[PDB]
């Protein structure tokens, strides 16, 4: 009898550690269930308990799901190669392969980072011919096919198009014959507008801000849109478990290892994240989206299983990845931290990409970085190092060098200095996007807005770190993790004149801006 | 020349340091407008600029004018108690006189922290029929009148209505007569009906989680209601200088000293709030909704007066406090603080009021104390010893001594300790509301919903802190601050059986509940 006594004490106090209205966790053992728990309410008002047979959105957990159509009704990737040189028909770079769409190491800018450019409102309706506008007019990437890695929504969009286009028949019935059916996933479906989802309310929120029920509209595929309950999700870790032994059946085609084009491991491969803990490898992924989190990670080596799923912003992810150590009975520990040095805090910039890292103090020898999507946690290891799990920075000076060796990204920032002036004020504008960015003064305090093809954002505030360097935080958007901070790096001539500026944030680098107005 | 340039230097980095869409701040000395500054947007949609003639909700900042009112239309608050006592038909204790409802020392728990009790949504309509008809059933203190300080609004929104019927006038009627046209505030106003104004937007959230836009619908008056621009708050400010010698004059009036009924000092008067900084004597007062903040301070020894206004939930009265102690010269000093010893962390209880003190590591010789309406940061300044501005607390083993001297509070709290039973689900009456507590179980984890009067609210989570002690979080409600964490101590017989609680919060006090159900 596989001992489920800790797995069900942590459980027990889940409410209590991550809080919010409701969720759903399950372990899976060599193909049996050995935990399966609901608790709360899917809707706080109409007061509907949370079942296990209640559906949600699996979100980003449906990428797996289109790369296993993929190889299943189509073949191999490079089957839709000059498919994808017709969909991306303006392209001025060198294309990414299908395959690199795949593995996320295509080199393309975010589509969904890029709606916020677009002037997209973050509770906006976004239709299918809005996606393909916005994708089909790509033209560049921000680094080289296959040199590094960056999570990327678009390439899967773009998939589940060339998908429907070769094989004539939509996502949601291939779905549905070629993979809910044989994997006994009876409740699962693609639902693409998220705004006829209704089954489950999710919130926004948290303990302290209070809940509020998220609205969402947007339409997606191919990136995200499977909605389905825990007990279709076990189905999904049954089925791999029953054909974990067969070399060409869809899960393990899809969970192999891969690697950069320089030959260094990747952290990605078709749809799946691929990790380890205690040296053990998992297989899995998360999802997000305004008022919903989950994540499944799957251990082959112990034909083990965790998932996650809450109606709320929590973490969810945690949570499965914590049930996933227990039941492996992996000691996570204690790294012994050193003050942090004052000349550590604030904000370093990386000429090659125009991104921004800053650092402040998060206590007791830890530092809170903002760098990625979202903030990270670092513990101070020595007086010129610190590090959080997936970065790592060493301080020498007024330069920090930080690495992230799973994107196979290595960045030389300089600390940014003096005071900023305030004559940025004016329009810019993207080529490449056709949007524009209106900056203004209001009383001394500037503010900016998104002006582009899907509307006119609202104004919001502008904060500087240092001459020329801008952060634009923008905490809401169609998707989730909202893009985080926009660092905005201003570019002037031999006169001191500005003639335009680099708009990024680590999902889509490097947007260039021309100075159009003021 | 009164000399702004540190004060210019302040407000300039105020955007940056109280992150919101937009505000205004004014200081004021010998009667003269020193320093005068807009910043921001009054609306992030539609982009109108905040200025300094919008008007936006003083809340709370309407006290003073109400007591103001009394002294110059009624005379001295005695004159009102015999209508008091109609008023409050049903009182079984002893009733405070209208003097203490005018200081805070009512002994009256708050009516919208009790709003929540009776099932109030947040951001429901609240009328004047409803208001009167909870402030008549009230029926009992929570401490003896003249004993001890607590905020109630209710103390004001009754003595509106006293004064409505003793003068055969409207309160909006007399402000404009009697106040705002002698003082020069050309459009003030009390627009009691919340959902009615539209001039400036206001917006819960913050720079992490975002800005949304606010929704009240409340109808108030007497404890808040009057909209007034910056230019209307300066020429209060100004009519006070004018006033400044006249012992009789309405502001002198309402801000001399005031005393506990045991001869202690007491921190509040007619409407303000009475304080010092660096051994100057202030005397003011703050206000809140939600999507709004605001605060005025005066100093009469300099001729100074500092305000600061804002349309989101920042800390305005901080922004007014810094101005004040610039404008003083004032010096604000530095504490040396020790380790915290883990010994403090967790709930402690007081057995007579039923309140708990909740205690966490915040750093660097630094706590977070759960204890009063909002939370409090802490200075551990000894091994046993920590404090924060208004609150000292020491410990000794199993026991914490609690002293708020400004409120002459004085509590002995013991650690909570235990696994909490879950036995505690059924429903539960409050004979004095006429309103029930619902509590459930979904899946072992406890939800509970208020229901009364005024509906039947939402479900919420609670927590366990130890045997048959539990917190439940609120954290929106219509009046801001909400009433924080509801603290539930339930009460058992000698057969172990539960016979009812005591449900409290530092605003409304020990309100006992039986068992009825489950």
């Amino acid at each position: 009898k596989f001992d489920t006594s800790a797995l069900e004490a942590f459980v027990r106090h889940i409410p209590q550690n991550y809080k919010g209205p409701g969720g759903v966790v399950a372990v899976v053992k060599d193909g049996e269930v050995v935990l399966q728990h609901a608790w709360g309410f899917a809707d706080l008002r109409t007061r509907t308990p949370m079942t296990l047979d209640t559906r949600m959105p699996i979100c980003s957990v449906s990428k797996q799901f289109t790369c296993a159509v993929l190889l299943d009704a189509v073949g191999e990737p490079e089957l839709l190669d000059d498919a994808l040189e017709a969909y991306l028909d303006k392209f001025e770079d060198e294309r990414p392969a299908v395959r690199d769409l795949c593995n996320n190491q295509s080199g393309l800018r975010d589509y969904w980072a890029l709606s916020v450019l677009c002037g997209a409102d973050p509770e906006g309706v976004f239709l299918p011919a809005q996606a393909q506008s916005l994708l089909r007019r790509l033209k560049t990437t921000h680094f080289e096919p296959g040199s590094h890695y960056s999570y990327c929504n678009g390439n899967f969009r773009i998939l589940a198009d060339l998908i429907e286009a070769h094989t004539g028949r939509t996502l949601v019935d291939i779905l549905s014959e070629r993979i809910f059916a044989p994997a006994g996933m009876k409740r699962a479906e693609l639902i693409s507008d998220t705004a006829l989802f209704d089954e489950c309310t999710g919130y926004e929120g948290d303990t302290v801000r209070g809940f509020l029920p998220a609205t969402n509209r947007i339409q997606w595929m191919g990136d995200a849109g499977i909605c389905a309950s825990l007990n279709d999700m076990i189905a999904w870790e049954q089925f791999i478990d029953a054909t974990r032994d067969d070399e060409s059946g869809l899960y393990r085609r899809l969970s192999g290892p891969q690697t950069f084009k320089d030959g260094v491991a990747a952290p990605y491969g078709f749809g799946l994240n691929l990790h380890e803990t205690g040296g053990k490898r998992l297989t899995g992924h998360g999802g997000a989206l305004r008022g919903w989190r989950c994540q499944r990670w799957h251990c082959a080596d112990e034909r083990l299983s965790t998932i996650a799923m809450f109606n709320f912003e929590g973490g969810a992810s945690e949570v499965a990845f914590k049930l996933m150590n227990i039941a492996l009975g992996v000691s996570s520990s204690e790294v012994s931290r050193v003050e942090a040095d004052s000349a550590w805090f604030g904000s370093w910039l990386d000429d090659e990409t125009g991104l921004v890292l800053s650092l402040e103090d998060a206590g007791h020898g830890r530092m809170k970085a903002r760098f990625g999507t979202s903030p990270e946690m670092m513990d101070v290891v020595s007086a010129n190092e610190a590090r959080s799990a997936v970065t790592t920075i060493r301080r020498d000076g007024e330069t920090i060098e930080l690495v992230r060796a799973s994107e196979n990204l290595r960045l030389s920032m300089k600390r940014v200095k003096g005071e900023a002036k305030h004559d940025i004020i004016g329009r810019y504008h993207s080529d490449e996007l056709d949007a524009d960015l209106l900056l203004v003064s209001e009383g001394g305090a500037i503010y900016g807005a998104f002006e582009g093809f899907l509307g006119k954002s609202d104004m919001y505030p502008l904060y500087s770190v240092g001459s020329d360097v801008w952060l634009l935080p923008v905490q809401r958007s169609m998707d989730a993790p909202s893009p985080g901070e926009w660092k905005l790096v201003f570019r002037r001539d031999d006169k001191g004149e500005i003639t335009g500026l680099s708009v990024g944030c680590w999902l889509a680098r490097g947007v260039e801006y021309r100075r159009v107005q003021p």
